């Protein structure tokens, strides 16, 4: 009621994503002892994940959700958090982001630059991919028309394994899928399961190609208005969403296979190596284009230990 703040997401009102972030609101409420009311906007209502960093940055939006790859659309060697098969697990992806010194500067550059604090990191799943005709191996993408979402990565991703890649907005794909004017889509199980996507997709592929965190982002324009006391108790409330974020991820992996194969989806298992063989020119071309800087953040990422 003092500070009636908003945060916006892409996902949608089934998902994972929000199921946390309804944790996040009520902690927040209760702890501040009701000053603090945080708004929940799901379903891209406020526009794409670019364009709700972009309102983060102006202070119209409180908080939202990003990937740690997002920020390649600023530092082209945040790319790396989302090359294909790179990192292995979400071990991983959390030590790149917090004890690499690429990470740790990251995350000064966010606050610094595009005025933004990260809270908080969880996981949110491994991408895999449907489709409306088997993949039993990587000659099954070629030619496949592969929804993307707008993001440099995942059409590399579509290239390169030979498909023909048709980016757009998260919104469209259920349509675009039920229509046949795309013949597939990746993401995460959990997604596949939040959108319904196994309603309109025969098969499902283990590409395992692109691992995603997830981070809770805060505006500095509002972070620094709320007295310190309140900031706590946002920072914790952040973490303990995240936990429970990440442990509905971890969950599903374990089960969602089976709910699809009752739903009708057919799942297959491609053997990866040409999948992962097929990506060397593209961690070339990333070296490339991004110098010593992403030569260096690809060889810190390669030097963490996945087992925990
Ligand atoms: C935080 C966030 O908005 N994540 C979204 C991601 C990222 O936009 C994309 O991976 C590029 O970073 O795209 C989706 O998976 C998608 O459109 O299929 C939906 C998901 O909710
Ligand atoms: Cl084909
Ligand atoms: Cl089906
Ligand atoms: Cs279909
Ligand atoms: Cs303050």
């Amino acid at each position: 009621a003092d500070y009636d703040l908003k945060f916006g997401m892409n996902a949608g009102t089934s998902s994972n994503e929000y199921k946390a972030a309804e944790m996040f609101a009520k902690e927040v409420k209760e702890k501040s002892q009701g000053k603090i009311e945080i708004s929940l906007y799901p379903s891209s209502q406020l526009g794409d994940d670019r364009a709700m960093l972009k309102q983060l940055k102006d202070g119209s939006l409180d908080f939202t959700f990003a990937e740690s790859a997002r920020f390649q659309l600023f530092y082209p060697e945040a790319a790396v958090f989302a090359l294909p098969y790179v990192i292995s697990n979400y071990n991983v992806a959390q030590k790149a982001l917090f004890d690499t010194e690429f990470g740790k500067d990251l995350i000064k550059k966010m606050d610094k630059d595009l005025g933004v604090t990260l809270l908080s990191q969880a996981y949110n799943g491994t991408r895999q991919t449907t489709s409306n005709r088997a993949i039993n191996s990587i000659a099954d993408m070629k030619g496949l028309k592969l929804r993307v979402p707008n993001a440099a990565t995942n059409l590399a991703y579509a290239k390169y394994v030979g498909a023909s890649p048709t980016p757009m907005a998260f919104s469209e794909v259920y349509l675009a899928l039920q229509t046949n004017a795309v013949d597939g889509q990746e993401n995460p199980l959990a997604a596949v399961q939040a959108q319904k996507f196994y309603e309109v997709q025969k098969f499902l592929a283990m590409t395992n190609h692109i691992l995603n965190d997830q981070l809770y982002l805060v505006s500095n324009e509002t972070y620094k208005e709320l007295p310190e006391d309140l900031q706590k108790v946002v920072k914790d409330a952040a973490e303990n969403a995240a936990k429970y974020h990440t442990k509905l991820f971890v969950d599903g992996e374990k089960d969602l296979v089976t709910f699809f194969e009752k739903q009708g989806v057919k799942i297959t298992h491609p053997d990866l190596v040409p999948f992962k063989e097929s990506m060397k020119p593209y961690y070339a071309e990333f070296v490339k284009q991004t110098g010593q800087k992403g030569e260096s953040a690809l060889k810190q990422i390669e030097a963490i230990n996945p087992h925990h």
